[PDB]
């Protein structure tokens, strides 16, 4: 009754919200809005959310956008701890680079980049630096998971749940190289192992990846 | 004296650090780094920080990157209050959400997009849609101003300073027709009266500016 979450389980900042629900036992109410549909667009979506993005959560009347933002706020007011978002200045800071990072050279970079060219303009092959843009991200991951369980030290944390949920989508334009990568691969599988991994993140990373494979598009 | 920022002038994140840095007045050794000539894919630099992104700033001997976690790293360490970065949950979400949307849609869409092409790979014209990414962007921040004078509510806070240091240096690429954008007109104005801003953000922008002039690069249409 207090929370609601919008999106769409594809959506991998979606699924970082979901994921971090899951890990707080937070109950909350799910309203899917169609992007393909551009619900968005909408002005009574607009009104909840000035940019009509996904992720948007509601809380108690508030509205609060950016996977980032919203994962962070949850912690900080929900959590028993701040094992998920440690407020540690230095450890804090590890947390939110990683985070910053996601969201643009992994995300924006990355995925959305690509996701506008085929999903919305139809364009059916697309410039290889969209192909580097994923490899470099692949490299950067693979150096940042050196000495550790975890993305940003030796806890679990949001940046976990931020970067899992759209480097595991990566999969949809480059699959992963698990004898080039064998840190990311170990990473996604011990995230896997999370109870509500795959309900929060696991079938939106398949979905999407299908929803690439059927557009049957192609670099350079 | 304890602080090192690692840097150059023309770099908008870099800027946002130097304008945080400025507002609490901290005292720090800022070090040059040349990434025409590369020097960020050194071993030492590497070393310092794998992703060799500018900015990355040293204290007591550790290595914070990424702009956004740099100056919430100060604010939240060095500050007398929590004035530039609120601890209040709802307060701090929108400023969250503004950093956020800083990285992903300015920078990395917006900025680097270019940049990369324009004066990394020699590219001399680059296509509409980095031209509408900007455009993108000045209209969200429009509709973010709305009925407030800074960028985050109604405080000076790290939003102002990595947004101001980024869109600020968009006129490089796109310049600002304040009949369509008053707003954001006004919010660089009024950025633009504090004290520190002319050495932290105005002179660098500026060589930005400058540099993309000298390209004489061009935006398909
Ligand atoms: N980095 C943002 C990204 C939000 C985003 O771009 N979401 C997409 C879905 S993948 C969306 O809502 N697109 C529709 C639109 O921007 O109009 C976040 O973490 O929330
Ligand atoms: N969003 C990041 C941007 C970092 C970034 O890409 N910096 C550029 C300078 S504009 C850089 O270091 N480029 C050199 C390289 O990536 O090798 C931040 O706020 O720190």
């Amino acid at each position: 009754v207090k929370l609601t979450l919008y999106g769409l389980d594809p959506s991998p900042p979606v699924r970082a919200v979901k994921l971090t629900l899951a890990a707080l036992n937070l109950t909350y109410e799910y309203v899917n809005v169609d992007i393909v549909a551009r619900a968005q667009l909408s002005p009574e979506y607009l009104e909840k959310n000035p940019q009509h993005t996904v992720p948007t959560l509601e809380d108690d009347g508030h509205y609060i956008w950016d996977s980032h933002a919203i994962i962070a706020y949850l912690v900080s007011k929900y959590a028993d701890s701040d094992a998920l978002y440690p407020k540690d200045p230095l450890k804090r800071a590890v947390v939110d680079q990683r985070l910053h990072f996601e969201s643009g050279v992994v995300f924006a970079n990355g995925i959305r980049s690509i996701s506008k060219s085929v999903l919305f303009q139809g364009q059916t092959k697309v410039p290889k630096e969209r192909y580097d843009a994923i490899i470099e991200i692949y490299d950067f991951v693979e150096t940042f998971l050196k000495g550790q369980d975890y993305i940003a030290g030796n806890q679990l944390t949001i940046a976990d749940f931020s970067l899992v949920s759209s480097v595991a989508s990566l999969e949809a334009f480059v699959a992963l190289d698990t004898t080039k990568y064998p840190r990311i691969g170990a990473w996604i599988k011990k995230l896997e192992q999370l109870p509500y991994y795959e309900e929060a993140n696991g079938k939106g990373v398949r979905q999407l990846v299908a929803i690439f494979k059927k557009t049957n598009f192609t670099f350079e």
